[PDB]
C-alpha cells in the first residue's frame, strides 16, 4: 500500500533521529529532535501528513504512539493506527534495510560536516537519490502518481 | 521548469516561517525557524533538496542568499544561483498568491492549536490538499513523475 509509512527513532551522539520510511517505495525523511517525546513525534506527523499522503504508520516501538498528543495528531490527520506490523513479505526487511542504509551513509558523511543533523540530512539526500533501475525518490512520486 | 522553487520568510507572532514555494504546481514546504540566519535557510535547503529534485531557488530577498552556509548548501546539492526572479508570464502572482493563501489559512486555524508552528504545518496540510481540478500535492507528484 502507498499510504504506509514506518516510523522509528535511532540514538546517535546523545541525540535522536526520528527516521520515516515510505515503506512501498524505501524513500526517507528524517529530522534530528531535541528527545524523544510525543510532542516531537506528533509534530513531525503532521508536517509528513502535509507532503504525503499519510493513511497508516508503522513502527517497531508501539508505545511511541500512546500520546495525547499522537493520538491528537493522527485523528486531526485522518491516520489510522495500527497494532504490530501486519505480515507482508513484499515489505519484508525493507524497512530495517532502509535504516541500515542511512545510519551506514551517515558513518560515511560524518566527518564533511560540524552538526549530526547535517549529516543526518545529508545521508537522507544520498539515500533517496541513490539508483537501485530507480530511485527511492523516483519511486516514491511514480507509486503516489499512479496512484491518483 | 519542475526544478525552481522560491523562498521567502515571513513574520508572524514575533517568529519566522520559512516557506518554500513549488512554482509549477503551488505545493508549499514551511517550517518556523528560530531566527532568520544563514544556517538556518541552508539547514532548510539540505533538506528541502533531498526530498525533491530542487534545481534552481528564487526569493524576493536576493541578500537571504550570501552567507557562506548557504552557499556551501547550494554547492553540495548542485543548485544554481538565480539572479531576480526571470519573466516568466505562466507563472505570473502564483508565488504571491500562494503566501497569500497560506497566510489566511494560518489565521483561519490559529486557535485550534497553542503552537503557532502546529498552525504553520495544519495549513500546510490544508493548502496542498485543497482541490483547485486537482491540488498542488497531485500537482507536484504528476509534474516530478512526467519529468522523471
Ligand atoms: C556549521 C556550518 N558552518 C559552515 C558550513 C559551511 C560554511 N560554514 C562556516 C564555517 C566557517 C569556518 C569554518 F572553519 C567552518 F568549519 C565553517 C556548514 C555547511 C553548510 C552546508 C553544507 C555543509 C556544511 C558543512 C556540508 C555539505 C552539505 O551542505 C555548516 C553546517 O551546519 C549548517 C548546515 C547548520 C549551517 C555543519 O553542520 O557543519
Ligand atoms: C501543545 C499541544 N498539546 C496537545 C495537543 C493535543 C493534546 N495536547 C495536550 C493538552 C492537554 C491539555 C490541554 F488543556 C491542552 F490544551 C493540551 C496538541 C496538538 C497535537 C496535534 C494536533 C493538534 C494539537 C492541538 C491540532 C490539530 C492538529 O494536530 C498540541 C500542539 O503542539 C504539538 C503539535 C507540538 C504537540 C499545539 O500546538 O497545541
Ligand atoms: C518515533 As520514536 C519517538
Ligand atoms: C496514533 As498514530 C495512528
Ligand atoms: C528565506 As528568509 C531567510
Ligand atoms: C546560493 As543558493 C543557489
Amino acid at each position: 500500500s502507498p499510504g504506509i509509512w514506518q516510523l522509528d527513532c535511532t540514538h546517535l551522539e546523545g541525540k535522536v533521529i526520528l527516521v520515516a520510511v515510505h515503506v512501498a517505495s524505501g524513500y526517507i525523511e528524517a529530522e534530528v529532535i531535541p528527545a524523544e517525546t510525543g510532542q516531537e513525534t506528533a509534530y513531525f506527523l503532521l508536517k509528513l501528513a502535509g507532503r504525503w499522503p499519510v493513511k497508516t504508520i508503522h513502527t517497531d516501538n508501539g508505545s511511541n504512539f500512546t500520546s495525547a498528543t499522537v493520538k491528537a495528531a493522527c485523528w486531526w490527520a485522518g491516520i489510522k493506527q495500527e497494532f504490530g506490523i501486519p505480515y507482508n513479505p513484499q515489505s519484508q526487511g525493507v524497512v530495517e534495510s532502509m535504516n541500515k542504509e542511512l545510519k551506514k551513509i551517515i558513518g560515511q558523511v560524518r566527518d564533511q560536516a560540524e552538526h549530526l543533523k547535517t549529516a543526518v540530512q545529508m545521508a537522507v539526500f544520498i539515500h533517496n537519490k541513490k539508483r537501485k533501475g530507480y530511485s527511492a525518490g523516483e519511486r516514491i512520486v511514480d507509486i503516489i502518481a499512479t496512484d491518483i
